[PDB]
């Protein structure tokens, strides 16, 4: 039926030329149309943000604030409209949808306070006279690819911040739930955002490509999948790029002899089959008797093509030695015995699914832990005051659960040293982003003398 | 003939293998030998960091700032003879390395003060029965890399601070001046430092190799030349460790068509025969010209510099003054190798170029320094040279307080010659981790001794 | 300007930053403008 | 109306001082723009 | 100690493309007339500040 347009230039493009399928499970009837764009119409994306960015990067500290504060208030106004959008494409509770958007909703409420903390100081005469000052100037044109999961919050976490200081952003979102990007993008323009200031190119990897091979954009975002971000992260890095990249994972939970079961089996049952949760896949046992108790709680509160990824999954599973404790076939899967070097392990599966590694000590759990693509959450369930010291101690994961799970609804890993946190405290980890679009300068300068200033010493 | 000992778990060892011979670069003449150390001298340092760390980490803040605040002391007592060894094995100016020293101080002073920046917050109740906090650790064992200009500053810009931070240190330092900065470690372990805590290995890229090997070092910390910073940026980072690196690098000038050329020519001057330029972008023809006349009169005062100066003439480049010092080259583009290679000794390159954006994007396409400058008269061109440069430190018509060019690589980025205390932050969160910590203890309905364990 | 009963706004129309500045530093006015108009819509010397 | 103080506390009557020999001044300042910066918009 | 309490403000594009800053400046060549009683104290407490 429909055809979803790009927001190059602060207009509305159509393009025709590739072209794949929006669906909308449950009922995978295919929706709309979405534009696979070329080089040449992404470089329109980049010229527009290009000249935009002068104009824009002036602008006044306040008059900046004043366009987001309105922005907020838009999608305060247009959240039925905006969350029907998202359940429609991405398939998921209005419930979630709506608690997505009013998360994405603080980083917008964030972004409106960054101008205040960014002015410099300024010194008359620091040596005779010569003027001395230190600014923190934004960096140019930037882009950001994000993914299915949250194609509203992703977004609002990445480009209201660039903007706010001071830069010109090309967003290249998911092309299986495009639409409600797009619809919160013109809002923006709506609230009186500058042409060129934000633009969305729909596309895939040859759009992608693009950004990572345009020398004009000065940073790349990214939040997706770990071989699509090892692969913009050293890519873009090796072209002298900003490159933040967050790449899905496993979030590990450590269960001690001594663990309160029925407070770690909250936790799990929560985690692993009950976005309003946290996301853990794996429970590193120390000792065996944790580990079969715990096995013995779990199995019965698991009782409450496309296909063939899973099934080759579990398959795969049995036939390296693990123990398939219940066969969710999707439902709750249950994998114990499990080991590092199994490949139920190392990928990660789309589900319902846990694996229990039997490990005997907590030393050996940390180092389980800290020597792989350590996630952003993980937890302790212990009575040992000693023990949990030394997990947070030495645990690499930045935000650490004792007895208690985290409000971290995905697992990712973090690359290089750009390093930004999705789901923290926005007031804590907002400086990392602001640094991230920002860069830092000292000037110093003089104008040197002239002896006279007679008509005869300037041009025409 | 002397020989000079490492530092590892807080004595002096002497190692007998491999050795080559510390020179005294004004006297021509070898002065003592220096132990190339195996994987295996490696190995014992990182064994004895790793044993140092966990009672290093629990140490107070107010405890390691009195440490550091008499090692400030203990140097600030022997300079003479820390200036003497300097001026000795790198062949400086003792004004000259006195001055370093002071610089070393000023790092010093600044990690005292650490312990401060790195308290965290902590909430009972946040939630029922859940308390929360938040920390900023330590990493664990970290390295650092030093080179052959600077062996007092460039250690104590690394060391002291990430001591501070709580994590302890292996510091490799050049084999070309290494007694200086070993005397520096020893008068830290004699102003209270924990035995292990900061050791120092002697050694060369075997050394190097080792240190970027090493699985129990978590961060690399290197100021060298751009080949070496390359490499252990890439293969550092290729194992999962942190890697600072400032490599060698041009900076550049800018001259517009009004700039006032004895004002440039001045800066030029002490810059490339103080400021490191080696570079003088030109806006126009007629300003190069004008600035070629000026520079020759005034520039009358190894195997590599033929080498260099041959090679560029070869490519088309006019060799204006040849030195063979104080060689001035004009007619200089991005593609000659005398552009891309940096060259140690008296060289000016004049590129020629037609607008102020293609100085901009030349300076910015490129490694691009640690400083650089613009000269003119004119306002809105020196407004938009501080806006699009992304060299971090910018002079309009006035030289900057940064003596050697470096470019800054990956993510970790540390400034050098910045205000340490605007700079000091990235120091800091390259030796630290955040920690998010949320704790309940689950509650029991009685507490009977059954209830616990024997 | 400086001679007479100075007003309170002035303005130096220049592309050349040691102009402006020099003007900036010497000048007597109390408002002054480089290359824009300031919000004085009418002048006044003040007494005393 | 430029009234100091000669035996009052110095941190108190300071100020009167300070502003009888000052004078306030408030600079606003723009760069007007030119649309290409070669060498030919520049001078000799 | 009066050059601290005598530094001003500085505004990066308080308008688009337009600083803005306050200063306080001297005011140029100034002097003083001093009498009898205190030929040391009257004139230290002018021309010092
Ligand atoms: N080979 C590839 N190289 C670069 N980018 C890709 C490639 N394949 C897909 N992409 C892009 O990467 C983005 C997200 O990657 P992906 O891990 O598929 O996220 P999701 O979790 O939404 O499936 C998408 O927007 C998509 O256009
Ligand atoms: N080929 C190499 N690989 C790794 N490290 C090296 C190599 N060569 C030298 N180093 C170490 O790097 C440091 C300085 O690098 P270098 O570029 O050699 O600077 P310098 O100008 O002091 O020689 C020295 O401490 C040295 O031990």
């Amino acid at each position: 039926m429909t055809l979803i347009k790009h927001l190059i230039g602060g207009e509305l493009i159509a393009d025709t030329g590739r072209t794949a399928d929006v669906f909308n499970p449950s009922t995978g009837e295919a929706v709309r149309k979405v534009p696979l764009a070329d080089r040449e119409t992404m470089q329109q994306a980049i010229d527009a943000a290009k000249a935009a960015f002068p104009a824009w990067r002036n602008t006044p500290p306040a008059k900046r604030a004043q366009v987001l504060f309105r922005f907020k208030q838009l999608l305060e106004a247009n959240e039925e409209r905006i969350v029907k959008l998202i359940s429609e494409e991405h398939g998921k509770t209005i419930e979630d949808a709506a608690g997505e958007l009013k998360r994405g909703i603080e980083n917008v409420e964030y972004a409106t306070a960054a101008p205040e903390i960014l002015k410099g100081e300024y010194s008359r005469n620091v040596g005779p006279n010569i003027d001395a000052w230190s600014d923190f100037q934004p960096i140019g044109v930037v882009a950001g690819i994000t993914p299915f999961n949250f194609p509203a919050m992703v977004p609002l976490w990445m480009y209201p911040l660039a903007i706010a200081c001071g830069n010109t952003f090309i967003l290249k979102p998911s092309e299986r739930d495009p639409s409600s990007t797009l619809l919160i993008a013109e809002l923006f323009h709506e609230a009186g955002l500058p042409k060129g200031v934000l633009n969305v190119v729909h596309g895939d990897k040859g759009a992608v490509d693009a950004l990572i091979e345009a020398p004009e954009v000065k940073a790349l975002s990214f939040v997706g999948s770990t071989p699509i971000a090892e692969y913009i992260y050293s890519e873009g890095t090796k072209r002298g790029k900003r490159v933040q990249a967050l790449g899905g994972a496993k979030n590990h939970a450590v269960l001690m002899p001594d663990a309160d079961l029925d407070n770690a089996v909250s936790a799990l049952m929560g985690a692993a089959y009950g976005e309003r949760c946290m996301a853990i896949s794996v429970a590193v046992c120390v000792g065996d008797q944790i580990a079969d108790a715990l096995v013995q709680k779990l199995v019965p509160q698991i009782k409450g093509a496309a296909r063939d990824k899973v099934t080759g999954y579990i398959d795969t599973g049995v036939a390296q030695g693990a123990e398939l404790v219940v066969d969710g076939r999707l439902g709750g899967t249950l994998f114990d015995r499990v080991t590092p070097e199994m490949t139920i392990y190392k990928e990660e599966i789309f589900g319902p699914v846990l694996c229990i590694v039997r490990v005997n000590s907590l030393e050996e759990a940390m180092q389980l832990i800290n020597d792989h693509e350590y996630g952003n959450g993980t937890c302790i369930f212990t009575r040992d005051g000693e023990a949990a010291r030394l997990f947070c101690d030495e645990i690499e994961v930045g935000m650490v659960g004792v007895n208690v799970p985290l409000p971290v609804p995905v697992a990712y890993h973090s690359f290089g040293g750009w390093k930004r946190s999705l789901f923290g405290d926005l007031h804590a980890y907002g400086p990392d982003g602001v640094r991230f679009y920002t860069k830092r300068k000292a000037i110093t300068q003089r104008w040197p003398q002239r002896k006279s200033h007679e008509a005869a010493q300037f041009a025409f």
